[PDB]
DNA sequence: TGCTTCCTGCCAATAACG
DNA sequence: CGTTATTGGCAGGAAGCA
């Protein structure tokens, strides 16, 4: 038992019941919640750190190995995560990879065992 | 004030469950 | 093994930090 509805004009808001954070699906507010139980334990499979989201523990292993996935495609550098590659391309190519044009390219993550697509 | 990390809608990949 | 539930990668704006 994690959380209540709101209803407001027809929109249902899913609401943490611990610190009243508003999600639009069931998912994220459970996903989150794991801050508040540490139900589930995400350690680091490198040093002695625990994280409440797997994701968090991802990017934070990414760290590790030092793989760079995020390649600029004007200059062929490359970047650890979206942050660098964005501050990047802003400031050296003035655009904005966010943009209606694909300025940079994500490789599959090869240093460790994630997911692909 | 420029890195560092967090956050959450979306949904493909994966697991659970009959 | 087909149907259903769960996980967590991703973008890119927000928040944290010193
Ligand atoms: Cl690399
Ligand atoms: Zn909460
Ligand atoms: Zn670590
Ligand atoms: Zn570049």
């Amino acid at each position: 038992d994690d959380h209540y509805e709101l209803i407001v004009d027809g929109r249902v808001y899913y609401i943490c019941i611990v610190c009243k954070r508003s999600y639009v699906c069931l998912t994220s507010l459970r996903r989150h919640f794991n801050i508040h139980s540490w139900e589930k334990k995400y350690p680091c499979r490198y040093c002695e750190k625990v994280f409440p989201l797997a994701e968090y523990r991802t990017a934070h292993e990414i760290h590790h190995t030092g793989e760079r996935r995020y390649q600029c495609l004007a200059c062929g550098k490359s970047f650890i995560n979206y942050q660098f590659m964005s501050s990047h391309i802003k400031s050296v190519h003035s655009q904005d990879p966010s943009g209606d044009s694909k300025l940079y390219r994500l490789h599959p993550c090869r240093s460790l065992q994630i997911r692909q697509y």
